[PDB]
């Protein structure tokens, strides 16, 4: 075993919030249904989204920020992958992508701080 990382979960934990904020249709907020898009994977490798992430950084699958900065970038990605600028769920992730990135870029210098060394604060 290990001290324990703690500090680094809430810091996640508080930042995927940030995000949301962004979010005000709630369009990622939830898991896109296969019942309406029964080729949903067959366009998309890793289907992220906000719901799922989540579930993931409770189970502490993110210990790295990179890796949870990763599912993020997917819930964009595979939605600016699968649909068109034309769609809505387009523009809204186009507008989280863009802005988003103040939060994970403002949280990670944290995730960074944490420890006295090779970041300074």
């Amino acid at each position: 075993g290990s001290s324990g990382s703690s500090g680094f979960l809430i810091l996640l934990r508080k930042t995927l919030e940030q995000l949301q904020e962004k979010d005000t249709g709630n369009i990622f907020s939830e898991p896109v249904p296969l019942s309406e898009v029964p080729d949903y994977l067959d366009h998309i490798k890793k289907p992220m989204d906000f719901f799922t992430m989540k579930q993931n950084l409770e189970a502490y699958r993110y210990l790295n920020f990179d890796d949870f900065e990763e599912d993020f970038n997917l819930i964009v990605s595979n939605c600016l992958k699968y649909n068109a600028k034309d769609t809505i769920f387009y523009r809204a992730a186009v507008r989280l992508r863009e802005q988003g990135g103040a939060v994970l870029r403002q949280a990670r210098r944290q995730a960074e701080k944490m420890g006295s060394g090779p970041s300074s604060g």
